[PDB]
């Protein structure tokens, strides 16, 4: 008379999670803050 | 008559987390305050 | 008559996490405060 | 009639972390505070 | 009768955990003050 | 009979030239590339 | 009997140029890649 | 019969110039690249 | 009759020139590649 | 009948140059690799 009872708040079977970030907040260009030629 | 019970309030069964996280604030490109040239 | 029970708060199996942190905060290219040049 | 119990509060089995960082706050290219030529 | 009890607050098997750090707050590239040329 | 010859080129008097660069590429507040919480 | 001639190519009197640039490029607030929470 | 000539390829009287950069390329804020918390 | 001349390729009088920067490429703020915490 | 001739190159009277560069490249804030807390 078994009761084989599973019971878990959370089950997680075979999850796969991939966070990717990138070239977050970040610079591969020129920032400049002034150019200035020419000037007499 | 067994209870065969399982009770976990989580179960976690085969899982792969990937946290990629690239180039996060950094540069990779100039960054100039200022370029000045010419300058009479 | 055996319980068979199996009691874990948390239970993990197979588990595997990667933490990648690539570039955070870095310079591979150039900072330049200032760049003067030519000036009379 | 045994219990067979098994009570962890924590169970963990398998389970691979990796934590890697690379280049956090760094530098690999050139950071200058000024750079002066041609002043007269 | 056994009670053949397993009680463990933590029980952890086969665990490898890496830690790497590379290249944190290190420069491989130049960091210059004054770069100062041609000044008359 | 003077010539009284004034003959510059470039004749430069009294210039002020202010260059202010302020923050250029630069953070002052949060850059992250994941924020990761309440997994299961 | 004077020339009296002024002969320049250029001539500045008085001349003030102020560049000013403020917060090129820059992040004073937040820039997160991802925000995830309460995943299960 | 004085020439009185005054023949300068540059003349420059009187002239400040101020170049100022504050807080280029740089961090007064948190870079992070990853927050994880809470995973199970 | 004096000739009187001045012939001066170069000629500066009175020039003063500040270059300031500060804080390029530097950090007063945290860089941190991962924190993790809470990991089951 | 005096020349009375003046003739330099480069002629400089007076010249004040300040070149001041503060925290180039440099960390007075924390750079962490990693903070790994918590982890079972």
């Amino acid at each position: 008379d078994a009761e084989f009872r599973h019971d878990s708040g959370y089950e997680v079977h075979h999850q796969k999670l991939v966070f990717f970030a990138e070239d977050v907040g970040s610079n591969k260009g020129a920032i400049i803050g002034l150019m200035v030629g020419g000037v007499v």
